[PDB]
């Protein structure tokens, strides 16, 4: 939890009350554990949704949803059951329950089992469960000179008649909301991001929406992969952007822009950014995920364990934010090493707030943060993006001024920031480590054996925020060679291993005084000509998994060669800048490299050349 930032145990496992209703009756009992947050802002009062999980943690037990308000900005709270269970049994359970806002009402979506003691994804059919939407009428008054705010709560309603029994090749077996928070999007629709089994227990995602407030509802035709669940959602840019947890497995992300009939992997983005542990070999998590705009910029904030101790403690609650370039760690909501499994972030009225549980030996409580410290960390962010973009966006580039620079899709920036060992991403996100570096106007100037700089990509670990490479980049730079070689020696690339051995794509330089562009294993043909302290542009780039080098803004030989077999995505380990930064690597590059760009998609050609134009314009060394 960031310093100024601060938080109390709202939902107190063995602690806090619920009035339990049961055969008419209400008493105030106190619950097990509290799981599930939800935490919304309905018309100004902040509304916490959560399971109430009232003997145990056990996901087959007995759960009610609770609900608690708040109109003092989370100061105090009123305490509600928003939906009750059937009470068949001693396991009856309403759960995972999925928020969706709109207007003055709470529209919450949750399954409901009568006997079961199994996990649903267990069931062979659907005998024991139902799926239910409950609305949530939310109004302010002052009676008393005071804010006041109630809600009432409908009785549930059965939308399992809106459950096809197939789904192409399948047929259905149950399904539930994703938990935490949904969306109204931005044509009104009410849309849950929805978990769903077959009769063959494959979990799977799809998009289950309303265009009539809930009375009828109907899912879009398409849907992920199979492993995907507990689905969050949100919509970006007229698309909706859906991230699944994947037990064992990075998290994928999806894009809709159709109500989810067609999903497609957000490969150049988010997708497979977020591992689920260190070796993403663990079970995943709920996330909180929402767009929201923060001085003036939509963005979106991400949270998800990052569970160290892995299976599903999920210590270490993390917050990311994004503006589907950049991806920021925030960082550790959570505090120390405690387990911190699911939670939901909540921007209103220019404050951050999260509800995130806390387990101990399997009780959960959930605590509300105030995220100070995280909003001033992330203001700062996008401020440091803003001007960064605006700085590039407002250069008057070489013919009356000739095309901006571009900034759509930039996603890191080295040049004039570094200390001893790191090159600043002007972006800070990813800063290269270096060796053997000289600090120089807006670079870095190298020399020797196991010199250069290395920005990572699947080197970054859990989270790997250049994933996108793998699919589509750019990395362009400004480069000047001080030495000849004694071989050929690297100067740019993107390598897939650790060594830099096993090259994607790169630039290499050599004895002979010509470039050696490197497209994947393709044999080297060395190609044209440099001179010693002359700066060149260069520009590699990979789409289609298709890789060229330009040199001055024209692509050198070579260019237009396959860099990954048509079978496998590449696994790019980072990329190198100005040697290969392993003293076990046998080239000295004696060279000066400026001004290194990355971006996630294939420049085009007016870009290049504007880049190259504008080389001179764009450090940040004065500002």
């Amino acid at each position: 939890l960031a310093p100024g930032s601060s938080r109390v145990e709202l939902f107190k496992r063995q602690s806090s009350k619920v009035p339990f209703e049961k055969d008419g009756k209400v008493t105030e009992r106190v619950v097990h554990s509290f799981r599930l947050p939800a935490l919304v802002n309905v018309d100004g009062v902040m509304v916490a949704i959560a399971d109430a999980r009232y003997e145990t943690s056990f996901d087959n037990s007995l759960i009610d949803t609770v609900a608690k308000y708040s109109v003092d900005d989370g100061e105090t709270w009123e305490t509600q059951i928003a939906i009750k269970n059937s009470r068949a049994s001693s396991v009856s359970r309403v759960v995972d329950p999925t928020v969706i806002v709109k207007g003055n009402k709470l529209y919450v979506l949750v399954g409901s089992y009568n006997s079961s003691r199994s996990y649903w994804t267990s069931h062979g059919d659907a005998r024991d469960w139902d799926i239910l939407l409950a609305v949530g009428e939310v109004t302010k008054s002052t009676a008393g000179g005071k804010i006041t705010a109630s809600i009432k709560w409908g009785s549930p309603v059965s939308l399992k008649e809106f459950f096809p029994a197939e789904m192409e090749g399948m047929h259905t077996n149950q399904f539930l909301g994703g938990a935490g928070v949904a969306i109204v999007a931005s044509n009104g629709n009410l849309v849950y991001p929805v978990q769903v089994t077959n009769k063959k227990k494959q979990v799977f995602s799809k998009i289950f929406y309303s265009e009539d407030e809930g009375k009828t509802w109907k899912f879009g035709k398409g849907r992920s992969a199979f492993g995907c669940s507990e689905p969050v959602a949100l919509e970006w840019e007229g698309k909706l952007i859906i991230n699944t947890r994947v037990d064992y497995r990075r998290r994928l992300v999806y894009e809709s822009s159709d109500m989810g009939n067609t999903w497609l992997e957000a490969v150049g983005t988010l997708s497979r950014v977020w591992g689920p542990s260190p070796k993403s070999n663990q079970p995943g998590s709920q996330s909180s995920f929402t767009a929201v705009t923060i001085e003036g910029m939509r963005v979106m904030l991400f949270t998800h364990p990052l569970n160290f101790k892995g299976r599903w403690l999920r210590d270490r609650l993390n917050l990311w934010l994004t503006d589907n370039q950049r991806i920021y760690n925030v960082g550790q909501v959570s505090i120390g090493d405690e387990n911190s499994a699911y939670s939901s972030v909540l921007y209103k009225d220019d404050k951050l707030y999260c509800l995130h549980e806390i387990n101990s030996n399997e009780v959960y409580s959930l605590v509300f943060a105030r995220l100070v410290g995280e909003l001033r960390i992330i203001k700062s962010v996008l401020q440091s993006w803003k001007n960064w973009d605006s700085h590039l966006s407002s250069i008057c580039t070489p013919a009356g001024c000739g095309p901006a620079v571009t900034t759509v899709g930039l996603v890191g920036f080295l040049s004039h920031s570094a200390t001893k060992t790191e090159w600043e991403d002007a972006y800070r996100c990813v800063n290269a480590s270096t060796a053997n570096a000289e600090r120089v106007p807006n670079g870095l100037k190298f020399a020797g054996v196991g010199g250069g700089a290395l920005w990572p990509v699947s080197q970054q670990g859990q989270n790997q925020r250049y994933h996108f490479a793998n699919h589509a980049f750019t990395l362009v730079a400004s480069v000047t060679i001080h030495e000849v070689p004694k071989g050929a020696s690297p100067l740019l690339g993107a390598s897939l291993d650790s060594s830099g051995g096993k090259k994607l794509l790169g630039l290499s330089y050599d004895k002979r005084h010509q470039w050696q562009p490197i497209y994947g294993s393709t044999p080297v043909t060395p190609t044209g000509s440099w001179e010693m302290g002359k700066r060149y542009h260069v520009v590699l780039t990979m789409a289609n998994k298709i890789g060229s080098v330009y040199i001055d803004g024209e692509p050198l030989e070579g260019s237009g060669q396959t860099v990954v077999p048509d079978e496998r995505t590449p696994d790019i380990s980072h990329f190198y800048v100005g040697g290969y930064k392993r003293s076990g690597m046998p080239t000295d590059s004696r060279v000066t490299v400026n001004n290194v760009l990355l971006y996630n998609r294939q420049l085009n050609a007016e870009e290049i050349r504007t880049l190259f134009l504008s080389q001179d314009l764009i450090g940040t060394e004065a500002h």
